[PDB]
């Protein structure tokens, strides 16, 4: 309750959104193990 604490809800949309787009270009079942 003391400066910021308001878009910080609108900085996290973009991050989940950024996320998602970033496990596009991931290769299922490259490594050995």
């Amino acid at each position: 309750k003391l400066f910021l604490a308001r878009l910080i809800w609108w900085l996290q949309y973009f991050i989940t959104r950024a996320e998602a787009h970033l496990q596009v270009w991931i290769p299922p079942l490259n490594v050995r193990g």
